[PDB]
């Protein structure tokens, strides 16, 4: 019905350093709230399994926007290649609240091409 928007991030595994290299650029086409205003949108990710907090990383919050820019890079470690089957990356999208979607992206088919790619939020 209404469009939902998208998330850029931009994927890396290094390989020798054991490190898995997290981008989340920023947002577009965020739909304004019920009463027309913008949000407050904020990224959070987790590396699964343990969802814990050592696991977990978050953006800042952006004030008063539908494409909002973060430009933070996450590093998760040690990630290790035999893993990827058993490990994904659950990002969802928050109007700090108001839950905007998720992506969730597993490790074993992901694009770990360093490029910065388009998602839509779900």
């Amino acid at each position: 019905q209404f469009l939902s928007g998208q998330l850029s991030i931009k994927l890396w595994f290094d390989k020798v350093g054991h490190q898995l290299i997290v981008t989340i650029l920023g947002a577009k086409d965020l739909p304004s709230r019920e009463d027309g205003r913008p949000r407050n949108p904020y990224v959070k990710i987790y590396f699964l399994p343990d969802r814990s907090d050592k696991n977990k990383r978050r953006t800042k919050t952006v004030k008063k926007t539908l494409e909002p820019k973060w430009n933070q890079t996450f590093i998760y470690s040690p990630v290790h290649r035999r893993e990827f089957r058993e490990r994904m990356l659950e990002i969802t999208l928050w109007d700090q609240s108001e839950f905007l979607g998720e992506i969730l992206i597993e490790l074993e088919t992901a694009l770990l091409d360093d490029e910065p790619h388009w998602y839509k939020l779900q």
